[PDB]
DNA sequence: ATACGATGGG
DNA sequence: CCCATCGTAT
């Protein structure tokens, strides 16, 4: 028995892979009938992001037992290199041994990349991400977002997020001043927010900054906030599921 | 106080970028008129000089006129952070010593506001008196630079003869010796000259120039004997950047 | 004198570019049929063949045979004051140690003028005669660089298997094994006598692929115990070959 | 931290 | 064929 996965749409997985690979190196993909899930706190604990992709997403999916496969991220992304932005992906490990095969078709199907990639025994065991709601919910543009932790990261170090009903603030701080970008809320071109209660948290925008390399996997980000609390940052990957990146504040 | 309102925020950026690898700091004098930036490099071999003409900006209100010492370095960095298409203003009121920069989204769901701290400086010189010079090679900019810099890659000085029908461009070095010679033709070379003129120039200047070449189109060469040479970038209904290098 | 034009100079760009990783100093081989260039690399690996034929340019005359000694580098430096629609013209005159190089400007406003010193170096890289090779794969040129590419990510070395209907391209490493296999089919093409399977460092492939930009297709000839030839056709002038020993 | 060249995309 | 973005090299 093995677990096969075929995806047409191959740069998904790429940029999947470049979205974690500077924020995690190991990681393991929970494989089941449900689909793919992988959940990993950065080297410092600092941080967590959680990889969601749905059985159904893929082309193909079949997966006789559940597997834990660890991988290191560093690697794969580099395999994943070796795979044009057009190739069909498809991914198999069987049940016993320790190697994950990756295979790139060409569309015209006279090219055909086999690669295997070595596992990893890493003990992954992680926690549990309930449901759970939050005093303000953000959601724009991720790369109107993505350029707000540009410009902010160019004044200083934190940023200090501040939400209230109409609109949010995010400023910043240093040698060569301050910062103080202001939304104000309004096929994804606006500003939303849902908020029950104000909050004002502060995050170092070092991390936000490797948040936002997801950024090609959606067109909207949804920020979400409550005190004393980690910041979720997500991103839907198309009809397959999301990746989020929870960020302790201070 | 003081608020200029400019619609094409890139000009600002442009012109920040033309400067901040030649200069750090500078005094803005700023007036009804309009600002004016005048300051030599680092080492005193050349002297740049910006004119911004308040017909230029959307909006312009000199209260009472001001020297703003501002820090150029910074004040690119605070630019960065300013869309190509954004609405920048700026905005100094009388006693202050902190520049606002305020960008606006074109939709004006977004806007950024930055506060940089100000410097104490005077307005750092007079000088460059109108005259009149004996070539005046008035040629596309990008052919220009891509002249600078080829030689560069010959030699580290580029001998610059100007005749009636043409501009030539020499180096020689290790390597051997270039030789660019462009023959009078914002696409197209024009030479008017009084006298010919042979003067030496370093290109390590010439390169810092030519980071201008994103505000203009064209590029002015005035030269005459024992005197430095003047390459001018015009800019979009404002005025000019002036970059003086003496010869050598 | 030996003076030579050409209307589309960045072919020669182009050629400088291939070389210039692989070679330093290299003797041009002037003369009436036109300039041929042999040379090895540094570490006498791999050995790489330049042929230009006197009818590609739009002016040729060679007055009696030069072999010019030239610093590679130095040349590519100076061509790289040529713009992509220059017309270069290469002129030396037989006692003379000096190339000029002159890059006339399509409106005719702008000619560059340069004088490049030549070196006094030999000539011999014992060239290969001509042969019939068990296994020629014919295919896209950037195909075959992404190849080479792709595997050097996995391994030092590649595996060139060849059969009837396909070639294999094989490495294995640290993180794994890679393995791309074509098939025949802008396509690729093989004309095989018998089956073929040499191994290849991956470095210097990756040498030859910088001539990639000079042609849509590249050839591999391979046989037994015998270096290998990639070789990029040069919009008609002649060619540029590169001999890897396995 | 900054500035230039080379590359890929439009 | 030009520009902008990345990567490098100072």
């Amino acid at each position: 028995h093995m677990f096969e996965a075929r995806l047409v749409q191959g740069s998904i997985l790429k940029k999947v892979l470049e979205a974690l690979k500077d924020l995690i190196n190991e990681a393991c993909w929970d494989i089941s009938s449900s689909g793919v899930n992988l959940q990993s706190m950065d080297s410092s604990h600092v941080s967590l992001v959680q990889l969601t992709l749905r059985s159904e997403g893929f082309d193909t999916y079949r997966c006789d037992r559940n597997l834990a496969m660890g991988v290191n991220l560093t690697s794969m992304s580099k395999i994943l290199k070796c795979a044009g932005n057009e190739d069909i992906i498809t991914l198999r490990a069987e049940d016993n041994a320790d190697t994950l095969a990756l295979v790139f078709e060409a569309p015209n199907q006279e090219k055909v990349s086999d690669y295997e990639m070595k596992l990893m025994d890493l003990d992954v065991e992680q926690l549990g991400i309930p449901e759970q709601e939050y005093s303000c919910v953000v959601k724009m543009p991720s790369g109107e977002f993505a350029r707000i932790c540009r410009d902010l990261s160019h004044i200083g170090d934190a940023v200090v997020i501040s939400c209230a009903k109409d609109g949010v603030k995010f400023s910043a701080s240093g040698e060569l001043g301050n910062g103080n970008i202001k939304l104000s809320q309004t096929e994804e071109e606006a500003v939303t927010i849902e908020m029950n209660e104000p909050v004002q948290l502060t995050f170092a925008l070092r991390y936000l900054n490797f948040f936002t390399k997801a950024t090609p996997l959606s067109s909207t980000v949804t920020l979400s906030m409550s005190a004393d609390v980690p910041l979720v940052v997500e991103y839907k990957i198309a009809d397959m599921g999301h990746l989020k990146y929870y960020l302790a504040p201070k």
